């Protein structure tokens, strides 16, 4: 099924293998089934077997067991030929300048023109094919390492897994998701660098043999300077981490508590708080990027200075002909790339791969979980002299209990008894320091929480065997069929992992049903009735817990007395000591939208953005005229060649000035700051209609990561694209005018540039989006499988678990290779366009003074590498700009817009015109009274409180305080009503700052109110006087203190209403008595509405406003409510 095998050799050289697949994808949409079959050798199981033998052999080789050698052992000569072949191609590109110098001496030279074109043709085929081949091994190496991690995680013991955090390996696993795969192409760079450096210097020495050391010294000095900036840059970025973490916590608090923030009527205060932290953080980023910007300019402004310095030492003895000058300049650019781009990057990248393998080898040693599979036995249980620790003394001592067959075993204990560890020790999942135990081969387990993977009931039931009769008989016996009464697809009801979209009680019953319906050599139930309550527990006890499991010899743990009554024995532990162990009678004995139009608006979002950008364009044509005029003057004593070298320096001719690149960096930095101010203000203005629509995780993730990318990563490469494009486009123009018809050739050549990029981007954008989309399933299965280790290890279904993961990695690999193969296909065809232009340039120039011909000839070889880097940068531009467009979409957020009061015809709905939560509600609010708004609680009364707050997708006519719901400002109306929060979100800061961020309260008004509110005595022990910073979201203050803080804030706000709800469910008796002394005086002249579910909690209300479904009733007193509203 793989088109690669059914392909011709020419398709491998011409990249025609992906030509048809990409062509078909250009018309139709990116179908998920369009992914071609993976290579037969690329099979996950086949690759895993080869690495498994080496890994076992590596450990068996010696005590040291260098796993890195084993990985190289099976994959060394596979790429060793590629490294040698690549080095031959790299040397060929260097030899080209020597041949180009022969033409400078001049007919017969036409023979050299074919060779110049031939050298590029041979190099083009070798380089592209080598790149595709080399990258393939990187995926193969990464696939085996990624798969091997799953095997290691499947054998670790609880003693090591619990001690080590999840981020030790799970986070490290995602670190190398694309590092080693993409970077595998730099393995042979170091080896090629030594030979190339000597060869390039040898050809340079063949010309003068005197100033050879001058060129190497300049490169070494620049390399040290370039490296030194990175050390400061990395440290500066590391220093910026502290400010980023502080801002992120505040942003999360605002995002999570958006509902409270809107009620707090202090959104502008929260906006100002984030502003102060962001300004200091932006100062570090602007300075750090400036250091990188100055360092990045080194390469673009190095060739002219280095070449001129080396040339002068040789020119001192005698001024050589221009042929030697051109040869050195061409070699210098190659030498500059070799000394800066083809060596400095390799050293850093090469050690990165070694470090990952060291970490992989580090995790190879860990506490392994021993297993005995299934040993034949008489199904007898035994336990005596058991001793172990929770990891300081033994949490158990002399646990003597043995059962021959069929004995009813039961478990019991206090809170935190730790019997699960003893049960794990009984099953072998916990290490016993002493004692012995005889148990049957297999055993059935039951966990407290079911970490069932995504799938239907039938999918979970069919784990080792599927039975039609059991699917009906067990479902009725386990009440699963009864729970299926709401299923439309019957047994085909599949949900996600974690049981998010399933009944909580039935999920545990259904999960235990698969183990209960399946036979086993032993049974070990733990918290089987964890969710069953009253009727469910009684039904299970009388029909499933004791009737269904009657025949099988089982040991269970439960708190039901009826279940214990059926048990023949019971063991009770009391703080590490078994208080009772025996019969029961013993105790009773005593998204991918590419809008080019929207790009201009984002680009033109700064005051000086237009002016700064236009400045470089104005200077762009300015330098071109001088270079053309200098050539038109000189070309149309000893220092004459200096002007030609300076003019011939393409990098220097288009080099950005000292006051050119820096201004763009400063201008680009302010763009993110302006966007952040607009985004923060707009986000707080989102109405509940749209605020509740967006997921909580989709806001911070689209704000924390997006803001950093647009600031740090974006401007660093954005300026490079403009800098590279200016030189590349400008250089061709000078040659175009010089040749008689190069403009005609460029006219047809420049048109082909759009066709290649646009067609490739059509599939590349979809492939990149599909590649990231499929990565989620790998992470989703990894976490889900890790949590359910104990349940899976009980049955030991490793082969089923291993098979469940081997196929998953293949799906990501198939999309990865297709996206990687297509990426090279566009790049491979790109070199063909340049070769044709280069051939046309040579032909016209040859048929055409030697300075003009020589300058044009030099620029021909000096545009190859620049064009390649230019095309690659333009592709990634859309990838980074994609996040900015999404932020702009978020920027278009929808706009949000005397106790006597009354309203009528108030109908409210949570959604826009959805089900009417309120149905023409009308009520009378007499001042100076307490009206309990209770009723049929338990169906959700938050909407009714929100209805009085007008925070729903509806509207009304609230004739409160002499004003209408629309006449007065919403912000002004927001200060009228006050509510008691259910879970207050106090700002992380000092008590004075957190409680009154607006700072409108005076110190006298603060100190006196604190004593008056009664919180001063409780908060007297705060650091200093009251400046104790409430770290970790106010964890220091209690729930009553938060209510007291809520009372303190409300008292200062002088709110006319006090919407209290769920008081008894959150307040302590001491706080309630304390509140009764204060709230009575605080609301003595206010109209509050105290709602609650408990009838006793509503007995304190003067009136009895009993809420009802879709029609809130009323009662003037308890007489009518207790007679009609209650029943």
């Amino acid at each position: 099924r793989s088109p690669l095998e059914k392909a011709s050799v020419v398709s491998k050289l011409f990249f025609s293998w992906t030509r048809p697949i990409l062509r078909k994808g250009y018309r139709q949409r990116l179908e998920l089934s369009d992914i071609y079959q993976i290579p037969s050798v690329d099979s996950a199981d086949n690759l895993s077997e080869k690495l498994e033998r080496e890994w076992d052999r590596e450990l068996a080789s010696k005590k040291n067991p260098k796993l890195i050698n084993a990985l190289r052992r099976c994959f060394f000569w596979r790429f060793m030929f590629y490294g040698i072949f690549l080095y031959l191609g790299e040397v060929t590109k260097a030899v080209q300048p020597l041949l180009l110098g022969r033409i400078i001496a001049s007919s017969i030279a036409i023979y050299l023109g074919i060779g110049l074109c031939l050298l590029f043709i041979v190099r083009t085929l070798l380089l592209h094919p080598a790149i595709f081949g080399l990258h393939h091994i990187g995926m193969q190496m990464r696939i085996a390492m990624f798969s091997l991690i799953y095997k290691k995680t499947l054998k670790l013991s609880s003693r090591v897994l619990d001690k080590i955090s999840i981020g030790q390996l799970v986070s490290l696993l995602s670190n190398n998701l694309n590092k080693f795969d993409e970077g595998l192409a730099l393995a042979h760079f170091v080896w090629i660098a030594p030979l190339q450096v000597a060869l390039l210097m040898g050809l340079i020495w063949e010309l003068l043999q005197a100033s050879a050391f001058c060129g190497l010294g300049f490169l070494i000095v620049l390399a040290l300077f370039q490296a030194g900036l990175g050390r400061m840059m990395m440290k500066y970025r590391d220093q910026r981490a502290g400010k980023i973490s502080e801002r992120l916590v505040i942003t999360s608090e605002m995002i999570e508590n958006i509902q409270s923030v809107k009620a707090y009527c202090w959104e502008e205060a929260m906006e100002k708080m984030i502003e102060n932290l962001r300004q200091t953080e932006l100062k570090l980023t602007r300075k750090a990027a400036y250091v990188r910007y100055f360092n990045s300019s080194a390469f673009f402004f190095s060739g002219f200075f280095v070449v001129f310095l080396s040339v002068l030492p040789y020119a001192l003895i005698k001024g050589i002909i221009l042929r030697k000058i051109f040869t050195t300049i061409s070699f210098c650019i190659v030498l500059r790339m070799a000394v800066t781009r083809q060596f400095p990057w390799a050293v850093q990248t090469w050690y990165d791969s070694l470090g990952a393998i060291n970490k992989i080898q580090d995790f190879l040693q860990k506490q392994e979980y021993k297993t005995l599979e299934y040993n034949l036995t008489t199904t007898e249980v035994v336990m005596e002299n058991v001793t172990a620790f929770w990891e300081g003394t033994p949490v158990l001592k002399d646990i003597n209990f043995k059962i021959e067959r069929g004995q009813l075993l039961a478990v019991a204990g206090s809170t935190g008894a730790g019997k699960t560890s003893l049960l794990m020790v009984i099953m072998g999942e916990l290490e016993p320091s002493e004692g012995k135990i005889k148990h049957s081969g297999r055993i059935s387990f039951c966990s407290q929480f079911s970490w069932i993977m995504p799938g239907t009931i039938k999918e979970n039931i069919i784990g080792v065997s599927y039975d039609e009769y059991r699917y009906r008989s067990v479902i009725k016996a386990c009440q699963l069929e009864e729970d299926i009464s709401k299923f439309a697809e019957k047994d085909n009801i599949v949900l996600g992992e974690g049981g998010i979209t399933l009944s909580g009680g039935q999920r545990a019953r259904i999960s235990l049903a698969r183990a209960v319906y399946k036979d086993a050599d032993l049974y070990l139930l733990d918290s089987p009735f964890g969710y069953l309550d009253v009727l469910t527990e009684k039904e299970i006890f009388e029909s499933c817990v004791c009737k269904l499991m009657a025949n099988k010899t089982r040991i269970l743990v439960t708190s039901k007395m009826e279940h214990l009554k059926k048990a023949d024995k019971i063991l009770i532990l009391h703080e590490g000591s078994s208080y009772f162990y025996g019969t029961f009678s013993e105790l009773q004995n005593l998204p991918a939208v590419t809008t080019w139009n929207t790009y201009l608006r984002y680009i033109t979002v700064h005051k000086s953005l237009i002016f700064v950008l236009i400045w470089c364009l104005v200077i762009f044509l300015a330098e071109v005229a001088a270079s053309l005029v200098v050539l038109w003057l000189l070309g149309n004593t000893s220092s004459y060649y200096v002007f030609y070298i300076y003019v011939g320096v393409a990098d220097t001719l288009l080099a950005m000035g000292f006051f050119r690149g820096l201004p763009l960096v400063h201008t680009l930095i302010t763009v993110s700051k302006i966007l952040h101010h607009k985004m923060l203000h707009s986000v707080l203005q989102a109405p509940m209609s749209t605020l509740n629509t967006l997921k909580a995780g989709g806001i911070l993730n689209r704000f924390s990561k997006d803001i950093a990318i647009l600031d740090d990563l974006l401007p660093l490469t954005i300026f490079d694209f403009i800098q590279l494009l200016l030189i590349v486009i400008g250089a061709i123009a000078v040659v175009a005018v010089l040749q008689p018809y190069i403009f005609v050739a460029t006219v047809p050549v420049i048109v082909a540039f759009i066709m290649l990029r646009a067609y490739f981007l059509q599939t590349s954008q979809q492939l990149k989006q599909l590649e990231s989309e499929g990565r989620s399933p790998i992470f989703t299965h990894l976490v889900t499988s890790l949590k359910g280790l104990w349940t899976l290890r009980a049955f030991g279904r490793q082969p089923y678990f291993e098979t469940l993961f081997h196929k998953a990695l293949n799906l990501h690999t198939a999309n990865w290779f297709l996206y990687l193969s297509t990426l090279r296909w566009f790049q491979m065809r790109i070199e063909m366009i340049f070769v044709i232009f280069f051939i046309a340039v040579t032909f016209i120039s040859i048929l055409t003074g030697e300075g003009r011909v020589g300058i044009i000839l030099t620029l021909a070889m000096n545009i190859m590498s620049t064009l390649q880097w230019a095309v690659n940068s333009s592709i990634d531009v859309d990838s980074l700009m994609r996040s900015v467009s999404r932020v702009f979409k978020f920027i278009d957020m929808p706009t949000e817009g005397g106790g006597q009061m009354t309203v009528k015809d108030l109908t409210a709905k949570y959604t826009e015109g959805g089900n009417a939560i309120l149905e023409n509600i009308s009520f009378s609010i007499s001042p100076g009274q307490r009206v309990g708004l209770l009723g049929r609680t338990g169906s959700g009364k938050s909407t009714l409180l929100s209805a009085f707050l007008r925070l729903l997708n509806t509207e009304g006519e609230i004739q409160i305080d002499g004003v209408s719901w629309d006449s007065i400002t919403l912000q002004q109306w927001r200060k009228a009503f006050g509510v008691i929060p259910q879970k207050v979100f106090i700002f992380s800061g000092t008590f004075r700052k957190n409680l009154d961020p607006y700072e409108q309260w005076s110190d006298q008004e603060i100190w006196k109110v604190a004593d008056e509110v009664g919180l001063r005595s409780v908060i007297e022990q705060f650091p200093g006087k009251l400046d104790f910073v409430l770290v970790d979201g106010g964890c220091v203050l209690s729930h009553g203190h938060k209510q007291l803080m809520c009372l303190a804030r409300s008292v200062l706000s002088k709110a006319k209403i006090l919407l209290l709800d769920q008081p008894s469910a959150h307040l302590d008796p001491v706080t309630y008595q304390i509140i009764r002394r204060t709230l009575k005086q605080a609301f003595a002249d206010c109209t509050v509405i105290l709602c609650e579910h408990r009838i006793e909690a509503m007995l304190e209300c003067q009136q009895f406003l009993v809420i009802e479904e879709n029609k809130v009733r009323q009662y003037d007193s308890i007489q009518k409510l207790l007679n009609e509203r209650s029943l």
